[PDB]
């Protein structure tokens, strides 16, 4: 199975008649590049306008396609194609920076404060284990996300593509950063079976140690935020582990088995990962912003107080690819695999109306 981003948009009942006009979405990139022409042929294929796309150099980096679909280029054009196909009225701003703690931070700080392009949304599909960041990088990134909240900018981050261990091989469970920041909308991954615009099945993305799985779990760095106190977040599964920020907040189709029809470095292919879900929801927020005539900005506190039927609950599966422990497991309501679940577009919009 495969979908266009349009197909996934329909299954999650994105509100129609909104193309993100008047919004600018920033996408953070730490490598590779796009060709603003291959993007144009791709969008044309979907029958949707090619949106405007501008690149921004950060810390000496720039838009440099490496030619390898398996490399950074894959993330870059996945991010622009999925969000661009769903919010084609919006302006895209692609900030390139070196793949390190400091250029990642500098990229994020730049997009957020950018007085020229002024994005109202920031989609992020890069990260690493929260315990692998420097302390000063941690704090700086959180100050930046704090700034985003003050400026009414929604920051979305992919929760990770390597299950509850997050690519770590030390035998412990770990959460990815920046998805672990409380100030980011952490995006989890599911397997979606949909048709006729109805969700037939939706479960945790888990394709074992070889096919990847959605990240998710409990932070051992950030404490359980005030607004997550009623979402029955467990302690981290690691021995001795306290209460922390539960990851993620929402989730969407991520399973390459049921992935995204994309065009990467001129080749037609089907991709997955939570890498796709932040751009997907970045387009949804932009449609909502256009509808409300105002930027919704930091959403985390509102989402966990909204009625449950705003979301499609995932209840089945786990994101454990390290062992047979099923840590963590999906369940009723919030869980450390899919958070609140997949958002239902028209209902989210409705719930935020004045
Ligand atoms: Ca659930």
């Amino acid at each position: 199975t495969a979908y266009t981003p349009l197909d996934v948009a329909q299954a999650y009942q994105f509100p129609e008649g909104l193309d993100g006009q008047g919004q600018c979405i920033a996408i953070i990139e730490l490598g590779g590049g796009y060709d603003e022409a291959s993007l144009a042929q791709y969008f044309a294929s979907l029958g949707v306008p090619a949106p405007q796309v501008v690149s921004v150099s950060v810390d000496g980096a720039s838009n440099q396609p490496t030619g390898d679909p398996s490399g950074p280029d894959g993330e870059v054009e996945l991010d622009i194609e999925v969000a661009g196909a769903l919010a084609p009225g919006a302006k895209f701003a692609v900030y390139f920076a070196p793949n390190t703690d400091a250029g990642f931070l500098d990229a994020i700080t730049t997009a957020i404060h950018d007085p020229t392009l002024k994005p109202s949304v920031v989609s992020i599909s890069w990260g690493g284990p929260e315990d692998s960041w420097t302390s000063a990088a941690i704090a700086a990134m959180n100050r930046a996300f704090l700034d985003a909240a003050a400026l009414g900018v929604t920051v979305l981050a992919a929760a990770g593509n390597s299950g509850s261990t997050d690519g770590e091989q030390d035998g412990l469970y770990h959460v990815d950063f920046p998805a672990a920041s409380p100030y980011v909308l952490a995006c989890g991954g599911t397997r979606l079976v949909a048709s006729g615009g109805r969700i037939a099945q939706e479960t945790v993305w888990n394709d074992g140690p070889d096919g990847g799985a959605t990240g998710g779990g409990v932070s051992r760095i950030f404490p359980l935020p005030a607004w997550q106190e009623h979402a029955n977040v467990p302690p981290s599964a690691n021995p001795g582990a306290s209460s922390g920020r539960g990851v993620p907040d929402l989730a969407g189709n991520a399973d390459p088995a049921t992935g995204y029809e994309v065009v990467i470095d001129g080749e037609a292919t089907v991709i997955g990962g939570t890498s796709a879900v932040a751009p997907l929801f970045a387009a949804l927020v932009a449609r909502i912003n256009q509808k409300l005539g105002k930027a919704v900005g930091y959403l985390n506190p509102t989402l966990y107080q909204l009625p449950a039927d705003v979301f499609h609950d995932i209840t089945e599966g786990n994101n454990d690819i390290a062992n047979r422990a099923q840590i963590y497991q999906a369940g009723p309501g919030w869980d450390p695999c899919t958070g609140l679940g997949s958002p239902i577009g028209v209902r989210l919009l409705q719930a935020l109306l004045p």
